């Protein structure tokens, strides 16, 4: 690939990459980490595998993305109350979209993991919607959902940083389209979903210890797969905030 | 009711309506005919019971409603092509939206009906798209539908004369909407389809012998009912044409 | 039709009928009684057209049926506490399901109506049972179903008089297939749901002042037309009891 | 793990694993060769990497599953006709499902392929079955569904060798569940696909060069995935024959 600071070895054609070839816990020069989010943006997900890297440098590193915000629930490790930790989202979802402005992205940090099984899996909600027939993005550009636990967002929202378009709607937080109908409302959200949680937009991630994970908030989803149950699973995150999602 | 040369007495609040206290038989002068078409255009099916007219008396009233074309297929009464005689449309429909211009209306006479059973069941398209939410109406106002046994018309139409708006396609004759894909359309069309079937927008014929009825073919649908096997039902019916259907 | 002192008019060739030639306000002896139920089981729904009756004469019909239970909830006419009026079940049901022992039947009797529009339509759940092929009978024959407000009835009842099996589910009172998953369940009852409230094996009933109207509560499912918003609509209802349904 | 000859790394924590240890141009003794075959058993795939063989070494180690057939159509390189090569199954299916004794196996073996994409991706059909509730399990036990292009195969099937009960259906090649109307059948197997396609169930497989790979034709199905476009993928497959299924 076009990539001189960093190796890069993409996980799908769809989504998601892996990065070597860097040391997370040194800082890194512009040039290098242009390279790590020109690949972020690009990939949508990426990850960093055998970063032995502290709570400290977790939160430099997420802040090199954006601003640093506690969600409130979590549980955040007591000392480092922006670092929260984890051990119901096997639905797929993107996080905390209730929010009038949900996180643009979440840095993930694996501390003890199983050998095998407690994947994650995420999927591009880009090529979701890039696989809408020019007839039906045009038919549902202009509507809005209403998501809660309550706000309102677009249905096609614009990325900030990129200006791709994505299909923006999760079936944990989302109410209803707009105006409509239940009955309405139902029918298409139902549409979308199954056609947006299709294989062919979706990647796996495999998860070893000290591997370090971002993902894009607004442009992807993800799910938790069950498949560990008796194993121990602890991994921590900082969630970096995002302006309020548009069209 | 407001009408003074025809009794008139409707079926359901929604469609459907009898008409009593004129004799078929004999010319109508302007006043009666402009109370039985205004009527027709209100309720969008009528019916003239015990009226024991003749094939030529069913082709002239047919024609004061428009021009008489025979529908290709169906067999006429050798003697008569334009008056076409009934003895798979049990799925609910309207009739030919495969040509460029299908018919605007159909009139319908008993010959020799059962006692009970094979009644004709209608519903209102009218109603149909009246109770979609202003946001669903929008999303859809656009859009057209490939209809076949080929031909393309819009999703919503406007009636030529009465100029309200109705929901316009059917299960029987359509393929697809223009532009997206089949799970897509797919998608839509079957809640369109689940939506308009509703009980609330329908009602049921009754039928008895030298019943003269008319239907507007544009903005109804309607349905044979499978419940007389072992009795004769022997019907004719005249077919008057329409403009194309427009938006 | 075979029946010497009622005169029996069949609404359609699946359920419902009409009957006259007698007077409901005087008693009437074994024969005519044995005539009047005979015909209820047949058509499941009966209807007696012009019946000034009152409502002491009310409930003394109604026994003959079975015992005479109110409702708690409803609204008794204060003075009969087993007679309730009527002035959300637009959805399709039967009545009282999430009850250990449901009604067998309703009397109810039209005290004020509309001149049109408000009309009741029933539907026959032995015709929808009847329907499903022998392989999905034997399918489902050994089903339960759970249904609320708490109990659980069968998938399949065989009636109690009459021995005819009837399929028994309902959208507004039934939770789910016991035993199954939530996404099995649903799966299931929507299509059992979407099979029986088919047009096919509906009727519409037409109400008329002082008509007194019978339904069998076990094998149908009926509901409410909402076409006459503004108009004054007062009927009155006993609630004659019913066994434990059973398969 | 428990196993002496041969290194084994689990792809997720359902289905799917990884050997290496071995060469594969080698003969393997009993004990080593009792291993892998412990290991497909309860692995339900298996991948080799970097086993640069040759085809006649690809049919004897594929023979030692059970016997090659060819599968008439695929294109076999000539000079091998039971070795067929590889360059519409984007729908999950499983493999010539329409023969009344379809492929037990398939041993799939990398030639020239991509970098990244064109991942093959595998699901589970013991787990299909196994998450479906007792109730469930019991109501669909004894179905049939008919596979065509014709034959007859049960809807929950019994491994010859293992006897672990797999559900046993696929949307490409199962036309209807016999004894059913098509609404019915419909219904059910629409159900069955939404529930055994799920992402839990699944894993992915990355494709590298002289890599070999088996699955399990009975208890999996598998997807190709479209995410290659411009970028030569050739592997080549022997077919391994299996009993008719059986319940
Ligand atoms: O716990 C994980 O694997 C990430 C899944 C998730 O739902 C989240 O926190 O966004
Ligand atoms: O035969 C009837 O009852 C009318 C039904 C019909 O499908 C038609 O000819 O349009
Ligand atoms: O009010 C009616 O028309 C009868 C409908 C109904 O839901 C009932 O009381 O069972
Ligand atoms: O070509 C592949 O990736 C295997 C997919 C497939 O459909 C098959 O041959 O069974
Ligand atoms: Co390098
Ligand atoms: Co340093
Ligand atoms: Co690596
Ligand atoms: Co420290
Ligand atoms: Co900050
Ligand atoms: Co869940
Ligand atoms: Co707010
Ligand atoms: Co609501
Ligand atoms: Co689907
Ligand atoms: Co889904
Ligand atoms: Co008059
Ligand atoms: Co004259
Ligand atoms: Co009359
Ligand atoms: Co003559
Ligand atoms: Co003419
Ligand atoms: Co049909
Ligand atoms: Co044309
Ligand atoms: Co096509
Ligand atoms: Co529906
Ligand atoms: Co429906
Ligand atoms: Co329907
Ligand atoms: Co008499
Ligand atoms: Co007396
Ligand atoms: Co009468
Ligand atoms: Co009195
Ligand atoms: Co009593
Ligand atoms: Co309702
Ligand atoms: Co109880
Ligand atoms: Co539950
Ligand atoms: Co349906
Ligand atoms: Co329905
Ligand atoms: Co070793
Ligand atoms: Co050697
Ligand atoms: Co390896
Ligand atoms: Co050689
Ligand atoms: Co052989
Ligand atoms: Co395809
Ligand atoms: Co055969
Ligand atoms: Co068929
Ligand atoms: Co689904
Ligand atoms: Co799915
Ligand atoms: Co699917």
């Amino acid at each position: 690939n076009k990539y001189r600071f960093i190796d890069v070895q993409p996980l799908t054609g769809v989504l998601g990459a892996e990065i070597t070839g860097v040391d997370l816990r040194e800082p890194l020069d512009d040039s290098t980490w242009n390279e790590i989010l020109d690949a972020f943006h690009t990939y949508q997900v990426i990850y960093f595998p055998g970063q032995a890297i502290t709570n400290e440098q977790h939160i430099a590193f997420s802040r090199r993305f954006g601003p640093v915000d506690p969600v409130p629930i979590l549980k955040s490790i007591e000392g480092y109350p922006e670092v929260q930790m984890i051990r119901i989202g096997d639905d797929w979802h993107t996080d905390s979209t209730f929010l009038d402005a949900p996180p643009a992205a979440v840095v993930m940090r694996a501390i003890e993991v199983p050998e095998y099984g407690g994947d994650t899996g995420f999927l591009s909600m880009y090529s979701a919607w890039e696989t809408l027939s020019p007839t039906m993005q045009a038919t549902i550009e202009g509507l809005n959902v209403v998501h809660s636990a309550e706000t309102v967002h677009p249905l096609v929202v614009t990325h900030p940083v990129t200006g791709r378009r994505a299909l923006y709607c999760n079936q944990v937080y989302c109410q209803k389209i707009q105006g409509m109908t239940d009955a309405e409302s139902k029918s298409l959200l139902q549409f979308l979903y199954e056609h947006a949680t299709k294989f062919d937009f979706t990647c796996r991630v495999r998860w070893k210890k000290d591997q370090v994970l971002v993902w894009d908030n607004l442009c992807t989803m993800h799910r938790a797969v069950p498949d560990y149950a008796g194993k121990f699973r602890y991994l921590t995150r900082t969630t970096v905030a995002g302006d309020k999602p548009s069209r």
